[PDB]
């Protein structure tokens, strides 16, 4: 029991996705915001044990192969509860443990409808992604417009 | 200039989603929840006065009939721009203007590819929401799991 061509695609997409020299490498910055962008996000020691299993050498940068190998030796421990959790704290501000419906609803339904699963990959390669993952959501807005 | 039939078909879905009872009639709350689920944030006067305007009999409530009426003459005066920038503002915690482009990811394509927007309706019924449209996440949590 490995990853499937689904979970790969998956784990290649995100890499990519905040890879910007288009090779195939990132630093160990850039590993927190593809992991969270995959739904689980790492304690900052968590990373740190992934970076040295693979680039311990203080290079600071990560191959997609040497990535996916610890994709799948870790998505064994890994439940989909987790990811989905996740999904719903970002909706938590004061992180209390309540989200708005509305906002919710609003979120899936209606931007869901206006976005396909393809064109949020583009706007964000398009878009300038900050050090720590973090975008200027104007630019989203004006693409979308 | 009239309202299309998906227009009315959203606002009474929106309409009836937040109006826990049964019966064709919100609080100023509920109104507030619902123009928010449907992308409108809703200044606080601005709610007062659409309930001041019909509900002037001591309840502060608001119909179907009502609600469809103003949200005609609102519409009007409303753009679809401002519906997409209320969604990323969603991601935006401390409104800085900046948002996770992670997150962004995670909840548009992981979360929103795991349910239908009836699903969103279904599990938002089901779940304990208060006054404020705010809602307890692990409930949807569970109810996914």
């Amino acid at each position: 029991d490995q990853l499937t061509e689904e979970q790969i695609a998956e784990f290649k997409e995100a890499f990519s996705l905040f890879d910007k020299d288009g090779d195939g490498t990132i630093t160990t910055k850039e590993l927190g915001t593809v992991m969270r962008s995959l739904g689980q996000n790492p304690t900052e020691a968590e990373l740190q044990d992934m970076i040295n299993e693979v680039d311990a050498d203080g290079n600071g940068t990560i191959d997609f192969p040497e990535f996916l190998t610890m994709m799948a030796r870790k998505m064994k421990d890994t439940d989909s509860e987790e990811e989905i959790r996740e999904a719903f704290r970002v909706f938590d501000k004061d992180g209390n443990g309540y989200i708005s419906a509305a906002e919710l609803r609003h979120v899936m339904t209606n931007l869901g409808e206006k976005l396909t699963d393809e064109e949020v990959d583009e706007m964000i390669r398009e878009a300038d992604i900050d050090g720590d993952g973090q975008v200027n959501y104007e630019e989203f807005v004006q693409m979308m417009t």
